[PDB]
């Protein structure tokens, strides 16, 4: 697992992409703990080959162009309860071969 840090009370970006990138094959979705067998558990954000078409809430979003898979995470004003593991889930057309990343994330007082 890669590790990012971050500072509590501060965004942080999580990160995520992928290559091929096709805007009428791949959706993803981010969540909370580790991939599960498919989509994504306590799901935090979703796109379709184009764009978020659902959020949590607008403490998570995508800075980057999701047409390109640029799937990063952001999440705003972290606090405590943000800390732990997520998934990055590329979804590719067919079954048991969604690309699947689990994140770590870390959070101090500056
Ligand atoms: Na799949």
């Amino acid at each position: 697992e890669d590790t990012i840090i971050g500072f509590l009370g501060q965004p942080v970006t999580l990160p995520c992409h992928y290559l091929s990138w096709s805007q009428s094959r791949n959706s993803m979705c981010w969540g909370k703990g580790s991939c599960p067998n498919s989509k994504c558990n306590a799901e935090l954000l979703r796109t379709d080959g184009t764009r978020i078409i659902s959020r949590k809430s607008t403490k998570y979003t995508l800075l980057g162009k999701v047409q390109f898979g640029e799937v990063s995470l952001t999440i705003s004003n972290t606090n405590r309860g943000d800390s732990g593991v997520y998934c990055c889930r590329i979804e590719v057309p067919g079954w048991f071969n969604d690309v699947k990343k689990n994140v770590r994330l870390e959070l101090r007082r500056a």
